[PDB]
């Protein structure tokens, strides 16, 4: 029974549940009485004054629904708190692997039943198609699964768990994160998913129970009725001090050489050639269908990573978008983005729980006109 | 009497009585009334040794009524628990299917068979003056948190009964028991017999005036007509001298009318007199206070009607731009039938709104949709694919519409500007050369000619609007644009590319 408090004198979740399909409803309401059979779970009356939304998404490539507890507050007052008291430290050599493999883990952070004193904090609501059928709602009593503070309390047992497999290979690095866990292989595709078999069947047998390949991609620098590609270079001349097009200024007070030109010409040898203080911030930029931008910030002038993504409809395109930024995200700097989508707030809301292959649900703040 | 776990919110201070009588034939009517339910299971008679209590103003507002008991909570709503709201809205009637036998219980004493915790037992203590001190133990009308008490506790009673026969379905809320069976009236009979059975064992009163099998069932303003959801005419009196009890009742009456009938003030009314603890107080209307009651004889004029949802077939919604900012969205099942009909973004803007108005539009359709229907409509949107797909690809902000439908209506949204994939460059004209700023150049271009002018200028105080290119209010630019792109090729206006820096 690990004593759970949060910050001093605040309070907690109090969100409000958007109303969804129906056949969301059938599956939620499914995977609430399983969870009340497994004891895992508790109903609740209405004296519990806070509250946590709750979804169903379809499995990968698979029919298996899966409900999935999102939120944010309880994740910004109390595992902040624990990332003093039992924090996680991030790889150095995870960018180098050759490829990593995300992998998602049944139950096991939700197996540990400890954490009953603030227990009255975690609830989650299933709401009636009309409104008409009273909603029904149910209290966590055990570790929270799909909840930040999870590992933090696992990380004993994954601690004492995983040392056979660290010594069978200890090159791999692994840093799990909510419910995932991302093991590094650099040595050949062969030896790595002999290494995933093994680690499922040690997952399997203990009872403990996609792959991004870094390095393969890197920055891209910018390339360059010539005159409107100049302000190309005034856009991004801020990122790279190289470019210096004072000379095509002049002989231009009214619409109708060899130096100036080499300069641009320099901008194309511009294309060959972390700090936990604050978090990551992303942007996505539309820029045509088929091709989106997205930029990771520390600060305005810092890019720790220029990108654009290259791959129906806009609200799948950048969903996708999305889930793999997060993933690329993880692994560099250690803490999840937040993200800035150019999509309109409730537009987005009416379709991306519907379909998200992500146990962890980033924090983002849609541009709005004040 | 199931108990219920009921505490006051932590570290406040319990209630506080400071009461005087209002006539002396109230003192004794007050005493008769507290005695009878005191000779009743309501209420317990308890000792003077709890220093709180709460003021009471009861007092004989309406004449039809012998006498009733109105004890001020407000000051104790102040101080308790903010409990979680069940649910937000009033189911309203597009959910509930045609049905064949459906009969509307009404439960009468119920706040008087759910009991109260202990901890909130000795702060709801009322005292007649010249004083015996009670206090109320069981569920009480008017605590913050009651709706929800009661909704947990009739839950808890009917889900036996729900769970044992669950072929027909039951619905509860607004303090009554509505159900509605596949089967005939016959054999309804048993069944709600069985449900009233079911009641007895846990002591509830369900009254047999309010068992209804006539056709006009109301329940919240909802006749439930076989096939159209009729809303009965809201009558919403007016009184020459409105006492203070009854501007609450009449703010609760104008919130549940705005559920249905948009009122815009129906809230705010009731925050321009706040503080008024008594009960009794004269309160004369203000202007805003009639032009409200216009406001809701005007809307409540038109009675909606429209036949339930039918689960084989799918939803067709479809927007009518029947003004500049005035959308109706009707949601027809099958043809001729207006379901959910109406009026959509008020004052939503000047002038066009290009198309994004419209997406918004059919977001604020399918939203209401899944929360009425639990399903997703096929649209049926006027203006050709073209445009749509000319904006769907070329526009900033990825926005996406759920389908789309061939119909065809008079005034279109369309605003013809910059349709097609417009040219780089063109052969402009050169010249010397606050939407004023490109009017010069757009004016300056000739309509009839063919040649395109692209010039760009600056001026104070928009330079963001010049590099952009809104539409959200209505300029003559907008006027001139449009009657420049037609019967001419597209234009392509410049824009600063700050080669000095």
């Amino acid at each position: 029974t690990v004593p759970v408090k949060l910050k001093p004198g605040m309070d907690g979740p109090k969100v409000k549940q958007w109303p969804l399909t129906e056949e969301k409803i059938k599956a939620l309401v499914e995977i609430c009485t399983e969870m009340e059979k497994e004891g895992k779970i508790s109903k609740i009356g209405p004296e519990n004054p806070y509250n946590t939304p709750v979804f169903a998404i379809k499995k990968k490539d698979s029919t298996k629904w899966r409900k999935l507890v999102d939120f944010r507050e309880l994740n910004k007052r109390t595992q902040d708190f624990w990332e003093v008291q039992l924090g996680i430290p991030h790889p150095a050599g995870l960018k180098k692997k050759k490829s990593v493999t995300v992998l998602d883990v049944g139950d096991a952070y939700f197996s540990v039943p400890l954490d009953e004193d603030f227990r009255k904090y975690t609830a989650f609501t299933i709401p009636s198609i009309n409104n008409e059928t009273p909603g029904i709602r149910y209290q966590y009593n055990v570790l929270p699964q799909g909840w930040k503070g999870s590992p933090a309390i696992f990380q004993s047992s994954m601690t004492k768990i995983l040392e056979p497999f660290k010594k069978q290979n200890p090159d791999i690095v692994i840093y799990q994160y909510m419910d995932d866990l991302y093991v590094g292989s650099d040595l050949e595709i062969g030896q790595h998913r002999t290494k995933i078999e093994e680690l499922r069947q040690h997952l399997l047998r203990w009872g403990l129970t996609y792959e991004l390949h870094p390095d393969k991609w890197t920055v891209q620098p910018i390339v360059l009725d010539i005159q409107k590609l100049v302000g190309k270079l005034n856009w991004a001349s801020q990122i790279y001090p190289g470019i210096k097009v004072r000379q095509l200024c002049k002989l231009l007070r009214g619409t109708k050489l060899t130096e100036e030109a080499e300069l641009e010409l320099a901008e194309n040898r511009e294309i060959l050639k972390y700090d936990p203080s604050k978090d990551l911030i992303a942007e996505i930029q539309k820029q045509g269908q088929g091709q989106w931008t997205y930029q990771i910030y520390q600060e305005p002038f810092k890019n720790l990573k220029t990108g654009k993504y290259a791959r129906t409809n806009d609200v799948k395109q950048l969903t996708e978008a999305v889930q793999k930024i997060t993933t690329e995200s993880i692994v560099i700097w250690g803490k999840t983005p937040k993200f800035k989508l150019p999509i309109q707030k409730e537009t987005w809301e009416t379709w991306w729980t519907e379909y998200w292959q992500a146990t962890w649900i980033p924090e983002w703040e849609f541009v709005n006109t004040p």
